[PDB]
């Protein structure tokens, strides 16, 4: 099993989610304790839980998306391998993302799904399609540009949609502070 010999501690999850999350971990060889002890391998936080409201944990802390990532690629990642697998949500970022219409390009699978949800709770509106009236075209620069991505960039340039490298967003997530200037991450 994937989560063999691993004990998890679920923190402040709603009752409905707990049972579902319990079954997912249990069916993968993982155990769950409601106590903090040396047995605990990982502390799991809901992805929408405000970082600032989190208590101090003497254990590696991840969100439930870390579990989903582990199952998607069928292996155990480090806690710092992906910014969305850790607690990241800060309510102070919400007024900054508010009103921003964002379309994503170059992202696939679980990363795309998690990114949409991340941007949504942060106060932004994620659009399934590129339109003339998009605030931002967010480009995945960690992958070679597909033909479709290159098309969207050209259209965004013509339609005066801001073309921004994803590093800009990762920097906001990791630092916890919004960045008004996107020019250092523009593709142009
Ligand atoms: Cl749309």
């Amino acid at each position: 099993k994937l989560f063999k010999n691993l004990t998890f501690y679920l923190y402040e999850f709603p009752n409905t989610k707990v049972s579902r999350l319990h079954k997912c971990l249990s069916d993968n060889g993982g155990q769950i304790s409601e106590f903090l002890s040396s047995t605990i391998d990982f502390v799991v936080i809901p992805h929408y839980f405000p970082v600032d409201e989190l208590p101090i944990f003497s254990f590696p802390t991840v969100n439930e998306w870390w579990i989903e990532r582990c199952l998607y690629y069928k292996k155990i990642f480090g806690i710092d391998e992906h910014a969305l697998a850790k607690p990241f949500f800060r309510p102070s970022l919400v007024p900054y993302f508010n009103g921003l219409s964002i379309h994503l390009t170059g992202f696939k699978g679980e990363e795309l799904s998690h990114l949409k949800k991340a941007l949504t709770i942060l106060g932004a509106v994620v659009h399934e399609f590129l339109g003339v009236q998009r605030s931002i075209l967010l480009v995945n620069t960690n992958e070679p540009f597909s033909m479709k991505t290159r098309f969207k960039i050209q259209h965004a340039t013509e339609w005066n949609v801001r073309v921004v490298g994803v590093a800009w967003l990762w920097n906001i997530i990791q630092s916890g502070k919004f960045i008004d200037q996107v020019s250092p991450w523009a593709i142009d």
